[PDB]
């Protein structure tokens, strides 16, 4: 579902929640 499926959504712009924090 999300970028990762940590919070599973279902959306995902983008590829890594990692990319946001680095």
């Amino acid at each position: 579902g999300a970028y990762t499926g940590l919070p599973n959504k279902k959306p995902n712009v983008p590829t890594i929640r990692t990319a946001k924090v680095q």
